[PDB]
DNA sequence: TTATGTAATACGTCTGTAACTTGTTCTTATGTCTGTTATGTAGTTAATATAATTGAAGGATTTTAAGA
């Protein structure tokens, strides 16, 4: 009963609901990013990796 | 009578046994460390697919809460 309200979704369905989860994530991401710590720890991240 | 010399006898006693004890020396059982292999855990896969499930059955009486 709980479930069965919920209704079928189609294909461009799927395609707006990824759309609104990657608008999130990448608001998410643009907040991160506006912080002044944050840049340093992928760039020593870099620094390591290259390194191999 | 009395010196003398043998003889019984009791007590030290020199030595042979044995107990107490330690050195030390060798052997072995055990605890531990380390290296290798097997076991146990975990993450991922992209035609599409979109309301179970399986039974089960001749019961006969009481008492006690919900519904009206």
């Amino acid at each position: 009963r709980e479930m069965g309200t919920v209704e079928l979704l189609t294909r461009e369905g799927e395609i707006d609901i990824a759309k609104r989860i990657e608008d999130g994530i990448n608001q998410v991401q643009s907040a991160i990013a506006e912080y002044p710590g944050t840049i340093p720890y992928i760039l020593e991240q870099f620094d390591r990796v290259q390194a191999e």
